[PDB]
């Protein structure tokens, strides 16, 4: 699992991945993440990738 | 623009496209669409593709 303040690739509405910061790790297996533009999204662990 | 009851490809949380039925065309340039499994989503016109 990725941890708070870590960056990941998260999927946006255009079906592309962009870097997002993990702002919360939830016990249900989701993350809250925030894109560079400040847009927040809740996503399942399986739907984010490592950002390197 | 796609019309009601037409099928399109719409993006889901796994960053893949799947066929969805248009159930409403909104004046703000979005569609309500429904995937085969009955999951409903509102999406911008620019974020769906033709399904053929």
């Amino acid at each position: 699992e990725f941890q708070i303040n870590e960056q990941v690739l998260a999927c946006w509405s255009d079906c592309r991945f962009y870097p997002a910061k993990v702002t919360a790790v939830n016990k249900d297996g989701t993350y809250t993440v925030k894109f560079y533009d400040g847009v927040v999204q809740t996503v399942k662990h399986i739907h984010v990738k490592a950002f390197s």
